[PDB]
């Protein structure tokens, strides 16, 4: 009963948080096996950061330039090379907290949990979508860069993000742990063009499914559409457009609540026309766009991780 | 830049939770030192909960009787009592993973986080508040109960809650670190009366400054007004009656931000009276009542934790 924007537990994160400082610039590491990531403007001061020419400012440095320490162990740097974005700086002890782990490429419209740090230590943990243009809405202050977003699926934390800046409109821009960014972003403090917000369609419905299985059913009409009409009047809203797949992954839930996606469809548009006239679902006011379908099933269903 | 409702980082939590399994039930445990600490409801059969005699039902039972495992790591029970309503397991081994911690109780409008767990293993966590009817709005399903709240100040582990019970409007209640109910409730399965579920006022206050700190000012007047007028209206909207303990507390956001607090209250009484027309604050549509003044400049400083 209930419902919750829930984060993954961090544990297995926290273990892996470092501290890199190269000259005066301080940020946060990745610290798993005997490699060290971190964004590559680690090597900038504040000026640099207009117009970095990162292959020439890395190379007037060495391995003895940069310092990681993780709590009060200091670690010692001993091979450096930039992947992308990111740098590899190969230390000499392995993390002996090194979880099972893999790297991954998300796309748009999913869910992950930050683990927020300042100087390698945990501030917080949150969750989050990777919106359609490529950014996320997070919480970010300055020496937070290199701060990471991952989800726990079985065992195994699959890291996903890493956060390098703040652009001017305060949204929040980041990479993989390849080093490669989401969206057209650059790693360089300059006016740069996000596109359309735009609502993650799929994410609504599962959303509203998890109102009909926790009680709330007012928006529930006997009206149905097809997927075309509801993609016409989705398309006026700046609502992500719907297609087979989304349907099919609304399978499971549309098979626990007896409800046909496309009955929920017709729900959803009829809210679009007309608003939520004040009332509310699961406690918003708005229709809210941050959960997946997968989310939803695991959260009503209580699936647990080790 | 930006706000997000943050979790404290989980990770001393984690490795303080066990199953225990008594008869039949299974819930969660919070082992600390050399012993466990559950709801005394797991000696209950869904049977006996709508009217247990805790005291003879523990009667017949015995050390060996309760099962406690973390992980694959079997514990054995040397000594059990029932102190109100959480049961004592006194176990052989003391939890090497025994992080600096304390049980403190709480006050409504406080809030922590919640570490939601099944079977002894973590799923989720989110941050919540103590609402003023000493209930509060989580995500629970069967046997998550014995899950934990949590504050993290300084290095040490504040647990404040333990969730117990599933009401049947759909809401929970739980219990101190000592087993004294927070509210009027009981451990037993019967139709119990929740009051009136009121807006944390100073919550609302603290979360205004955090959107003129990020950006959100379009709410702001000039407009001024007194304690006493301002809280008429308050006690109109079923708004908590702000205090001057309230308004020190304020203090620091004021100082911060050079906006008066009754400057600051005369603005969400115009919001009160007139609605949000359709705008909206920090993404919201409704006033949010789940921060503290601390937990905002808490997030909007950048406060780390070890």
């Amino acid at each position: 009963s209930g419902f919750r924007k829930m984060a993954f537990p961090s544990g297995k994160v926290e273990g892996c948080m470092v501290q890199v400082t190269c000259g005066t610039t301080t940020l946060n590491g990745l610290w798993l096996d005997d490699v060290v990531y971190c964004p590559r403007h680690v090597i900038c001061t504040s000026e640099d950061m207009f117009n970095p020419n990162y292959e020439d400012l890395l190379i007037r440095k060495s391995n003895h330039n940069f310092l990681v320490q993780a709590g009060n162990v200091q670690l010692r740097v001993i091979g450096h090379s930039m992947q992308n974005c990111v740098l590899k700086l190969k230390v000499d002890t392995a993390n002996p907290k090194t979880p099972k782990y893999k790297f991954v490429r998300i796309q748009p419209g999913q869910t992950f949990s930050v683990l927020a740090c300042y100087n390698g230590s945990p501030s917080g943990v949150y969750q989050c979508a990777m919106r359609p243009n490529f950014t996320i809405k997070g919480s970010f202050l300055n020496g937070s860069c290199g701060s990471v977003g991952f989800n726990i699926d079985y065992d195994c934390v699959s890291f996903c993000y890493m956060h390098h800046m703040v652009l001017p409109t305060g949204v929040h821009a980041g990479t993989d742990l390849e080093g490669n960014f989401y969206g057209p972003f650059v790693d360089r403090q300059t006016a740069q063009a996000a596109g359309t917000d735009t609502t993650i369609t799929v994410n609504v419905l599962a959303w509203l499914y998890a109102a009909v299985i926790n009680g709330d059913r007012w928006f529930l009409n006997r009206f149905t559409t097809t997927l075309n009409d509801f993609n016409l009047v989705a398309m006026k809203y700046n609502y992500e457009p719907l297609t087979q797949d989304h349907v099919d992954i609304l399978g499971p839930l549309s098979a626990q609540t007896g409800i046909a996606v496309l009955d929920m469809c017709a729900s959803l548009k009829e809210l679009l026309q007309n608003g939520m006239n004040g009332r509310t679902i699961l406690g918003s006011a708005l229709l809210e766009d941050e959960f997946t379908p997968f989310d939803v099933v695991r959260q009503c269903s209580g699936v647990t991780f080790q």
